[PDB]
């Protein structure tokens, strides 16, 4: 049908069709008569998963002849979606299987829906360790992925009575044809146990044993032959673990214990929990994967050369116990001299930082490393010891440096801070967009920075054009490669083509078209699967992201009350149709953001309901937000909010999928939104509120909401509607909490941006009025966003970190 998905040639019909039939057969157990939607998605599967196994062998095969230096990203987090299509994609088969499917009588797009998300993330962390994977195989790096399999993902979202209900993520209930079980590389993982001092070194001695068995799962690049690998841990207890028949039974019975680590995926967004089985699962990834990085090094006895074989990025802090891992395995096993150890570990690790927010740190209580690691907290003491030796020798007599840089915290429990071995641990630190890198040098990390700025740096987020645009939003690729060709796909910059069509007519209503496509397709997805009704010619606003305070989809409730109310005031007077569309999972236990849940469908049940509002206001609240979702309404969205607090998003990456499917941001200079509004012009973006340095202000001198409240007459009626339960008739003080919070103790200052915020979004309704300059301002952010590909940052990374040359050369298919 369109061309950006690849030809669909005779001979390639011809053989998915036969393949998709025996896969159906020998495959399934299955014949025509019996087989069910589901079977028909699993031959396809099949068949489109024998197209990777040739350059799967042959590029590892390749990376072992050629020994390039290898990069590990370690990282708790994948979040990967759906893999089907994407495959596809990257394979140039997608016309073909559409077609042979076709002819086979199936829907492929059906059969597509039918696959789980790979949910192994809880929101943006995890999204970038997916997009980056991709750029990493589209830029022929030798790279690898490494995680945990989790047997249970994020959780699914249910609503019940406008409240967050979880269900486990069975994803693999049905099986995932995508994976494959390497049990002969099983490894084992050591936990608890005591140290001996020998005459010749200490011992880790007495531990419980876990068994790490990787699954391998294949990451195709972008039309190059490259097929690397994400390789994830599964929890297995050995075969003498535990080991009367009820004793017996018991013994066999609580191999669950041991295999509990690789369950479920922690689902808190944002703040820190200083849970065991967290730190299990933190140590459990790290050490299978540090030994399979030393098998891999040896099968390629001098460590010297170990920092040019290896890179290892750390994914947050969460993979932090790299650092004292990597000097146990050389000092304790391998024997090195602890200074030569420590020289290889620095120039081996590198550390990410994604937020700035204290409650995120990770600061484990010293007595739980010393019960389940207790060789790994002596050499993070000694770590500790030899580096303020460092700090005082450069900083004489400055004794409070000395204490704020300690990785050890002193206090009622004793604490690791887990960033500040990172700092100390790796060769260098990066922040993820220009903003969030220089607050890391100028507040949290400054002395650390004044120590070694060197190890310092910015590398600003990206996302895949693959999925986020290609895979998404085909026919905006289509139309873009009408007039520019293909080339931009693996080449995003390349899309700053598009201003020279910003007056071009037939551009103008191409793009147009397209969104209006994508709005009717998602209109009638609500209707079909929530059975819910929108106007399809109204500004889809939408703000989907984790439910968190910082987030601010409280000062996006507060516009579409004000907006209600104007209405209610001047019934008849004209107003830009909406439809407000706000999705996102809570963490399950962050009780705030569960009452803004319930809030946002207190706020729909008035406003969906109200006859004098009719189709101008709809209020909607996108159920179980994740991969799958994300990839059909940013599309669909004509409006981006990103809407945080200056200071407190890190970069965001779900404002650069929005840019690069057109639609129009509003927000404040936050994360990576600055450097977003630099690229395509400021007078292009819906900037509104406070800057960094106006939240710094209003802090010196205290935040007052009580101030906001008794100048501002919109904003103090909404307060009275809410408390006096206007929007919760049966339960008046529901929303109580929510009301107390705003008015003594907002960190995020929410009435501080409400007027600005308001008065932006009459900008945004006053352009929408013109569908033809609404047009060319879209027009212009798709043209200017080629910087936000993450080949872009990964090329970064590895030049300026890993130390590699990225490759747009194909292997022989
Ligand atoms: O720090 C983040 N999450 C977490 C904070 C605290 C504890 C966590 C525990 C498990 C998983 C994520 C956690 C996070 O999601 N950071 C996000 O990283 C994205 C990718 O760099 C950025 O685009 C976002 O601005 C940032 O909030």
């Amino acid at each position: 049908q369109i061309s950006v998905r690849g030809l669909a040639g005779v001979e390639n019909v011809t053989e998915l069709k036969k393949n998709f039939n025996r896969h159906l057969h020998f495959t399934l157990v299955k014949d025509r008569n019996v087989a069910t939607p589901r079977d028909y998605y699993f031959a396809l599967a099949h068949t489109v998963r024998d197209h990777l196994v040739g350059r799967w062998i042959r590029t590892q095969q390749h990376y072992y002849e050629k020994d390039p230096k290898r990069i590990y990203y370690l990282s708790l987090e994948f979040y990967m979606g759906r893999t089907l299509q994407n495959t596809m994609v990257n394979l140039a088969l997608e016309n073909a299987c559409d077609e042979a499917t076709y002819q086979l009588g199936l829907d492929m797009e059906e059969l597509e829906e039918i696959e789980e998300d790979a949910g192994l993330g809880n929101g943006g962390l995890g999204r970038l360790a997916a997009c980056f994977l991709d750029s990493m195989a589209t830029l022929g790096l030798a790279a690898y992925g490494y995680g945990i399999r989790y047997e249970f993902g994020i959780f699914n979202q249910k609503i019940c009575g406008g409240w967050q209900m979880e269900e486990a993520d069975d994803w693999l209930r049905y099986g995932n044809p995508w994976e494959k079980a390497r049990p002969e590389f099983t490894l084992p993982v050591h936990f608890y146990g005591r140290v001996e001092h020998t005459s010749q070194g200490a011992k880790w001695v007495d531990t419980q044993v876990v068994l790490a068995m990787p699954y391998d799962t294949p990451v195709p690049g972008y039309r190059n032959n490259v097929v690397n690998t994400m390789r994830l841990w599964s929890a297995k207890a050995p075969n003498d673990f535990n080991l009367n028949v009820g004793g017996y039974i018991q013994a066999v019975l609580d191999r669950n214990l041991a295999e509990n680590i690789s369950r479920v995926l922690y689902p808190n967004d944002n703040f820190f929990e200083g849970k065991e089985l967290r730190l299990k699962q933190e140590y459990f990834v790290v050490a299978a994967t540090l030994q399979d990085i030393i098998r891999r090094f040896k099968s390629s006895t001098n460590f010297d050369a170990f920092p040019d074989k290896v890179a290892i990025q750390l994914n947050d802090t969460h993979p932090s116990l790299a650092i004292p891992e990597l000097m146990r395995v050389l000092v304790d096993l391998e024997r090195l001299d602890w200074d030569k150890a420590w020289e290889v570990t620095v120039k081996t690790c590198a550390y990410t930082n994604h937020t700035v927010l204290p409650e995120a740190l990770e600061r484990w209580p010293v007595h739980l490393l010393e019960t389940l690691l207790p060789r790994h907290l002596q050499i993070i003491y000694e770590i500790n010891q030899r580096f303020l030796n460092r700090v005082a020798a450069a900083f004489p007599g400055d004794v409070d440096r000395l204490r704020r840089m300690s990785l050890v915290e002193e206090g009622a429990v004793k604490r690791i801070n887990m960033a500040h071995l990172c700092i100390a641990g790796s060769h260098a630190v990066n922040g993820v967009a220009r903003i969030h890198s220089e607050i890391l040098k100028k507040t949290i990390f400054k002395d650390f920075y004044e120590l070694e700025p060197h190890k310092f740096q910015n590398k600003t987020n990206g996302i895949t054009p693959r999925r986020w645009l290609v895979l998404c939003n085909p026919g905006l690729a289509e139309i873009i490669a009408e007039r520019i060709g293909e080339e931009y796909i693996s080449d995003l910059d390349q899309l700053r083509k598009l201003l020279s069509y910003v007056d071009d007519e037939a551009f103008i209503r191409d793009v147009a078209k397209v969104k209006q496509e994508n709005k009717l397709k998602f209109a009638a997805y609500l209707e079909r699967e929530y059975k819910v009704h929108i106007n399809p010619n109204s500004l889809f606003d939408v703000q989907v992201k984790r439910i968190h305070e910082y987030k601010r989809q409280l000062l996006n409730c507060l516009h579409v009350i004000t907006l209600y109310n104007r209405i209610k005031k001047e019934p008849n007077k004209f107003v830009v149709p909406r439809t407000v569309m706000i999705g996102g999972k809570a963490a399950p236990g962050y009780h705030m953001a569960k009452m803004i849940i319930k809030l946002i469908t207190a706020i729909g049940d008035v406003v969906n309901h109200d006859p004098v509002v009719g189709d101008r206001l709809r209020v909607i609240f996108l159920e179980n937000y994740r991969v799958s979702l994300a990839e059909k309404v940013i599309p669909a969205a004509d409006l981006s909010e990103q809407i945080s607090t200056a200071g407190t998003e890190a970069s965001g990456t779900g404002n650069m999928k929005f840019m690069l499917n057109g639609a129009l941001t509003i927000g404040t200079m936050d994360g990576a939104n600055v450097e977003m509004a630099e690229e395509a012009g400021e007078e292009n973006f819906f900037i509104f509120g406070m800057r960094v340095e106006d939240v710094d202000r209003l802090d010196q001198r205290g935040y007052n909401a009580q101030e906001y409240y008794d100048r501002i007459p919109e904003l103090r009626q909404i307060i009275e509607q809410l408390s006096s339960g206007f929007f919760s008739p049966k339960q008046p003080d529901l929303f109580k909490d929510i009301v107390n919070m705003l008015m003594h103790h907002d960190r995020f200052k929410v009435f501080a941006d409400y007027e600005e915020y308001v008065k932006c979004q009459e900008r945004v309704s006053a352009l929408y009025k013109n569908p033809r300059e609404w047009t060319r301002m879209v027009i212009r952010n798709i043209a200017t966003s080629g910087k936000f590909s993450s080949d872009r940052t990964i090329a970064q990374y590895a030049r300026e970190i890993w130390g590699v040359e990225p490759s747009r050369q194909r292997l022989p298919a």
